[PDB]
C-alpha cells in the first residue's frame, strides 16, 4: 500500500498510470526521480482521478546515500525501478540496506563502460561465456544470498521482454509442454508515427540495436554473429509481413539457465527498410557518432533537430505484436505454440497519454510490482519471472491492458 | 615568370602542384588567400619537390586595395583566381588597376543575392533572357572594352565544365565539322550547399536563341558512360551553356546533364528528412553543422565530355570527345579528390598558355574562342588524356 517509484519518463508514467488505476493495492506512492518537474506534472495529470495518495521528491539514483535517505524518509514496502540500468545496484544495495522489496524492467550495464572494476569482469565474461553485450544478469543475480537472508525479494526485468515473454514461457511449460527445446522471440512495430525518420527513445539506443553485435543461444553455448547479418520474415498477426533480424536479448540469458532441457533460443525485432538506410546514412555522415567537437557533441545535436521527444505518442498510428514460438515435446510428441500481444498505439494514448512501447513496458511494471507487494510473488531471493508461478500474471494481463493470444500449430521463422 | 595565385583549397592544390611541375614556365609564384596557414602548409607540401620558388601570404580578396598593394608589392605578371566566385569582379578590378592578366575558373555570383542593385541588374535578365541562375558572364564581359584598352587577357572558367568542355568545342569545330548545331555536355560521377541547391535550383538549356527553363531535375536520361558504366543523368543549368551559345556558330540547342547515383540521392533525401540541410544553443543554422562534417576510402572514375551533332561537307556527323579520370591515380600523383583534379590542371594550363604568350589577346575570353590545339596538347601533357569517338551513342 506504500510504494517507492524511481524514474518519471516514458514507461514510469503508464506503470504509475496503471498503478492509480488499482489504487486498492496501492494506497500511496511517491514518485521519485531526476528532474523532480515531471514528477509533479505526472502527480498534477494523475491527482483528481484516483484515491491514490501521490508525493514527489527529487532524486539521484546514482548515490545510494540520496537513495536511501528517500527509502528512510518515505518507508515503502517495495521500491519500483523505472529509472536508467545504470541505478540498478545503487538502488539495489539501498533496497538491502532498508530492507526494502526490489523490482525493476533492464538489467544492470555501467554508465561508465572504461571503469577498471567492471571491464576486468566484463573482459573476463566475454572470454568464458562467449558474448560481448554490456548488459548482462551477474551482477545482479550476485545478491541471491544477501536478499534471501533479508527475507527481500529481487523480481528481474518485469516489462514485456525481458518480463512477459518469460511469463509467456513459463505459462507454455506449465500448460502445453513436457519440455521445451526452442524458443524464438519476436518483437515487432508496425507504428507509423507519420515522419520521414524519428526516434522513440535516447538516439543512441537505436545506435546501439543496429551496431551491437548480435548473439543468441544454441546448445549450451552464446553463439554471437555480425550485426544485423541475420534476416527472415514473418507474417504478424494484425500487422503483416515485416522484416526482421535478430538481435540480442537480456531475456535469452536467464531463459538458457530456467527452461529446462532447451535447445535454442533467439530474439528477433523488426526494422523497416527506409529506417535501416535512414540510419547508415546519419552514422556514415558521422551525425551519430560521439566524438565530442566544436565549436556541441552532434549525436544529440540530431536530438535537437528530430520530431519532439516523446510527442509521437498522439501522432503514431499502428500495432505492435511481441509474443514468443515455443518447439517442444507433449506425451512424447512435438508441438509449436505460439503466444504473443498486440497492441495498439492509438488505444494507449487515449488511455494513459503515451505511445505502445511505453505501455507494454509499464503495465507488466505494475502487474510485477502488484503480484511482489500483494504477497502472490514474495519469495526471499532475486528471481527472473519464468521461476515464479506465470497463472496470476497472466490473468493480471487479461485484466489491465495487455490481452494474450495462443496459437497452436502457427507458422515458423524458418 | 612570376605569378600570383589567389585561393588555396581543392582546385588551387592541384593547380599550384601543376604550375610547379612547369617551373621553367613559371619560377616564382605566390599562394595568397583568406586562410594563410593552407598557404604554408601547401608550400611546405610542395617545395623541395620543386625548383619553383613559392612565398605566402595571407589576403581577403573581397577588399580591393589590399589585392592591390599585394600586386604592387609582388609585382606578378598575372593573376589566377581560384578563391570562391564571389571575389571574381573584386580581383578582375584590382587586375585592370595594376595592368596584370586575369584567369579564373567560375564566373560570378554575388555573395548576398538580397543586395538591392545587383538584384536590379539580376531581376532585369530574368525577364529578358529566361534563367534565373544566380551567376552568369554578364558582368565580366563588361570588362572587355577596358582590358583590351589596357592590352590585358581576362581568360573565363579554365577548369573542366566550363573550360575543357568548351576547348572540346572549339576543338571539334576547328577538325570536325563546318558547323555544329547540338551540344550536349555529360558530366559523369564537401559542401553541401552546393550540392544542395544543385538538385533543387530550376534546370534549364538553351534552345533556338532562347533559354528555356524547367523543374528541378524534372528531366532524366541515361547513358553509358566509357569505362564507367551506365549511369542516371539529369539536366541541369551551366555556366558554358552560355558562352557557347553566343560563340559557336549556327548552334541550334545546347544542353547540360550529370549524373546522380540512387544511393547519393537518398542521402540527400535523408538527411533533408532529419533536417540537417535546414537554415536557422538557440543561435545555429543546421546546414552549416553539417560542413563540420566530411581520402582512400573513395573509389572510382569521373568522365567528363561532349557529343557534338552537326555538318561536315554537308552530312549529319557526330563527335564525342571525353575525359575519364580515376580518383586514386591522381590522389596518389597530387593527393586529391577528382573534381579538384580535373578543375586544377585546367586552371594551370590556361594561365601558363596566357602568360607564355601563347593566348595572350587584349580582352575578355572564353575558352571556346582562342585556338584549342596548344591546350588539347596540353591536356595530354599534363595528366588528362582526351578520347574522340565518331559515331557515338546519343542520349533520347
Ligand atoms: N521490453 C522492456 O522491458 C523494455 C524496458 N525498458 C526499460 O525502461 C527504462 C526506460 O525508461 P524509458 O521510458 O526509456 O525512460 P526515459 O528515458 O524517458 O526515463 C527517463 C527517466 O529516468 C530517470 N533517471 C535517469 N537517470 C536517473 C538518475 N541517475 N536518478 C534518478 N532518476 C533518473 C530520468 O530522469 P530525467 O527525467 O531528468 O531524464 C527520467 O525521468 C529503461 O531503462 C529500459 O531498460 C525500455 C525498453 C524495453
Ligand atoms: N569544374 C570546374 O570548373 C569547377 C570550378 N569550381 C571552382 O573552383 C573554386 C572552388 O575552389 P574549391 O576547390 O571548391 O575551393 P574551396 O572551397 O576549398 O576553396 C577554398 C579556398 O577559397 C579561399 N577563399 C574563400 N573566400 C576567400 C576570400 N574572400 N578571400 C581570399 N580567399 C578566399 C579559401 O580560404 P579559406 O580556406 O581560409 O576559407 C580557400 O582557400 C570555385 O570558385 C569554383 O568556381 C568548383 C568546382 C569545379
Amino acid at each position: 500500500s506504500r510504494l517507492l517509484v524511481i524514474g518519471c519518463g516514458g514507461v514510469a508514467q503508464v506503470a504509475i498510470s496503471k498503478i492509480c488505476q488499482d489504487s486498492e493495492t496501492f494506497t500511496e506512492i511517491m514518485i521519485a526521480s531526476r528532474t523532480k518537474s515531471k514528477c509533479d506534472d505526472l502527480k498534477a495529470k494523475l491527482e483528481g482521478k484516483t484515491s491514490t495518495k501521490i508525493e514527489t521528491a527529487a532524486l539521484d539514483a546514482d548515490k545510494v546515500e540520496e537513495v536511501i535517505a528517500l527509502i528512510g524518509s518515505y518507508k515503502p514496502e517495495a521500491v519500483l525501478n523505472v529509472a536508467l540500468p545504470y541505478q540498478d545496484l545503487t538502488i539495489m544495495d539501498a533496497c538491502l540496506a532498508t530492507g526494502v522489496h526490489y523490482i525493476d524492467t533492464a538489467n544492470y550495464e555501467a554508465e561508465d563502460t572504461e571503469d577498471p572494476e567492471w571491464r576486468a569482469i566484463y573482459e573476463k565474461r566475454c572470454k568464458e561465456l562467449g558474448f560481448t553485450a554490456y548488459f548482462d544478469y551477474s551482477w545482479q543475480w550476485a545478491y541471491q544470498e544477501k536478499f534471501k537472508e533479508a527475507g527481500l525479494t529481487a523480481l528481474l526485468g518485469s516489462g514485456f521482454d525481458p518480463g512477459v515473454t518469460s511469463v509467456f514461457s513459463a505459462y507454455a511449460l506449465k500448460h502445453y509442454f513436457d519440455e521445451i527445446h526452442y524458443i524464438d522471440i519476436l518483437d515487432c512495430n508496425g507504428g507509423d508515427h507519420g515522419y520521414p525518420f524519428a526516434t522513440n527513445f535516447n538516439p543512441e539506443i537505436n545506435l546501439r540495436e543496429v551496431s551491437a553485435p548480435g548473439s543468441y543461444w544454441e546448445d549450451g553455448k552464446w553463439v554471437e554473429v555480425e550485426a544485423m547479418s541475420i534476416k527472415r520474415e514473418y507474417d504478424f498477426p494484425q500487422v503483416g509481413q515485416k522484416d526482421m533480424y535478430l538481435l540480442h536479448h537480456e531475456e535469452i540469458e536467464s531463459l538458457a539457465k530456467n527452461i529446462p532441457g532447451v535447445k535454442r533460443i533467439r530474439f528477433f525485432m523488426t526494422f523497416g527498410q527506409s529506417y535501416l538506410t535512414h540510419m547508415k546514412c546519419l552514422e556514415n555522415v558521422g551525425l551519430l557518432r560521439t566524438d565530442t567537437i566544436n565549436f556541441i557533441v552532434p549525436i544529440q545535436f540530431l536530438k535537437a533537430l528530430l520530431p519532439d521527444p516523446a510527442s509521437l505518442g498522439p501522432r503514431t498510428v499502428g500495432k505492435t505484436n511481441i509474443g514468443c514460438i515455443f518447439t517442444g515435446v507433449k506425451d512424447g510428441v512435438e508441438k509449436t505454440i505460439y503466444i504473443y500481444n498486440v497492441c495498439d498505439h492509438q488505444e494507449c494514448y487515449a488511455e494513459v497519454g503515451s505511445q505502445a512501447i511505453s505501455y507494454t513496458t509499464g503495465v507488466p511494471a505494475m502487474i510485477g510490482t502488484k503480484l511482489v507487494m500483494n504477497g502472490t510473488w514474495k519469495q526471499a531471493g532475486v528471481y527472473n519471472l519464468e521461476e515464479l508461478d506465470p497463472d496470476p500474471f497472466m490473468e493480471a494481463l487479461n485484466e489491465y491492458g495487455l490481452p494474450w493470444v495462443v496459437v497452436e500449430n502457427p507458422q515458423m521463422v524458418d
